[PDB]
């Protein structure tokens, strides 16, 4: 006999799922996945919930300060964003010592600006060994009144949003008359790109194929691949039109691409560590594809993707193998060797592309040109705008050699705390 509680409101726009509001208690009938059986307490219905918007009662994520399955530096961006203020904290789980916790605070210093600096909570639980509670809501409470220690006294939980809605499910395979294509976002030389709605209730974005020489079956063999590369900063694929022409029903993501977002009004606002910010979001995406040996191929601005909430997400992984060269590698180029390494240079280029507010690479140089350019030891300077240390990660993607490149574990890393230096990553206090 299991109970849950309702985290977050949620209506049932499906045949056979359930609504519900934020603190309604449950029974849980069925596991599996996504979605899962439930008996609502206060409706006595029985149907489908999303797995994702509940949790036991009186466990830890029913509480509002605690943040589940948060890097380190995704508590640092989430107490950033907008409606936040000093005092912003959240309890989460410690990425480094797994199985503890670790809370992170939004502070303030004239010389860098808001920050968010963090703490280890040891195991009973203290931060202080001088200071020690028998619940996380007692270590809350406490350094709610006062800072016996910390960078700032605890004001408010950090602001928290719904989490997306899961897919249908079983509903990899979708027939066509679900789509209602609304708007032409996009036309190249292979398909369209559109927004769409899925069963009048579901705003998706669907890529449709130009029925080429990508044999159907070939890229469903291809398509069931990405559907298992699920990440936070890959965008993510809903459904799949089996019948060609083909579409690709994926989550719509409000910005458009990075290109069209650096480009614009909005993207011209973003100050240089956001700009940053946004890298260290895509190598993290790349450090994925890169653990999961895998190869994105077209790697560029285009292909990145914004959310309404400025998240940066891959789009297109892998599309090249089934159906441009100033983004790619000399050895790609040349004898078509592509590997994760021929990435990190397209990874050296967009990191330009992004500090430049979307410019087009080597300005004034054609294909060829460029080409001879690389052969003699060209690379692109360092505009004006650029921190020199920035330039050194482009320079080493640049390298003759694709041995010499680095990897994008250890580009993630250094952008990632690219202000911060490694001592400083969690404050000690005695
Ligand atoms: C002008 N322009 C075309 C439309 C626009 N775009 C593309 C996409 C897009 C790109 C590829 C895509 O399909 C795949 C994603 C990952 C792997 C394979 C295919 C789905 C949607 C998109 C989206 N989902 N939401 C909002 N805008 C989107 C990007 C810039
Ligand atoms: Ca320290």
């Amino acid at each position: 006999r299991i109970i849950v509680v309702a985290l977050y409101d949620y209506e049932a726009i499906h045949h056979e799922d359930l609504s519900f509001q934020k603190g309604d208690q449950m029974v849980v009938l069925e596991e599996s996945g996504e979605w899962w059986k439930a008996r609502s307490l206060a409706t006595r219905k029985e149907g489908y919930i999303p797995s994702n918007y509940v949790a036991r009662v009186d466990s830890l994520e029913t509480e509002e300060w605690f943040f589940k399955g948060i890097s380190r530096k995704d508590a640092e961006r989430q107490l950033l964003a907008p409606g936040n203020m000093l005092g912003s904290f959240m309890i989460r789980d410690s990425e480094t010592t797994k199985g503890s916790y670790s809370l992170s605070v939004r502070d303030y210093d004239p010389r860098q600006g808001d920050t968010v600096k963090h703490y280890k909570i040891r195991t009973g639980f203290y931060i202080s060994p001088r200071s020690t509670f028998s619940t996380l809501q007692e270590l809350v409470d406490h350094y709610k009144k006062g800072n016996d220690g910390l960078c700032q006294k605890l004001s408010v939980p950090c602001m928290s949003s719904k989490p997306q809605k899961p897919w249908e499910k079983d509903a990899w395979e979708i027939p066509r008359e679900s789509l209602k294509l609304e708007k032409k976002l996009g036309a190249g030389q292979f398909g369209e790109v559109w927004m769409a709605t899925y069963n009048k209730h579901t705003k998706v974005a669907v890529k449709t194929m130009k029925p080429g020489s990508m044999s159907v079956e070939a890229f469903l063999a291809e398509a069931n691949v990405m559907k298992t590369l699920q990440h936070d900063k890959l965008v993510k694929l809903h459904a799949v039109v089996t019948k060609e022409p083909i579409y690709i029903i994926t989550e719509f993501m409000a910005k458009g691409s990075l290109l069209d977002f650096l480009k614009s009004d909005e993207g011209s606002k973003q100050p240089l560590p956001k700009l940053i910010d946004f890298s260290a979001q895509i190598a993290e995406g790349m450090a994925f594809i890169e653990q999961r040996n895998y190869i994105h191929r077209d790697l560029r601005a285009a292909n990145i993707l914004v959310s309404a909430s400025l998240v940066c997400k891959i789009a297109d992984f892998g599309l090249a193998r089934v159906i441009p060269i100033k983004w790619t590698a000399p050895e790609a180029i040349n004898f078509g060797s592509f590997t994760i390494k021929s990435d990190v240079w397209s990874f050296g280029i967009l990191l330009m592309e992004i500090v430049t507010y979307g410019r087009i690479p080597y300005p004034g140089m054609s294909n060829p040109e460029v080409i001879r350019a690389l052969e003699r030891g060209y690379r692109m300077p360092r505009p004006e705008n650029c921190p020199e240390e920035l330039y050194n990660i482009m320079m080493r993607c640049w390298k003759n050699r694709p041995e010499e490149r680095p990897t994008f574990e250890y580009i993630q890393s250094v952008l990632d705390d690219f202000y911060t230096a490694t001592e400083s990553q969690y404050e000690e206090i005695p």
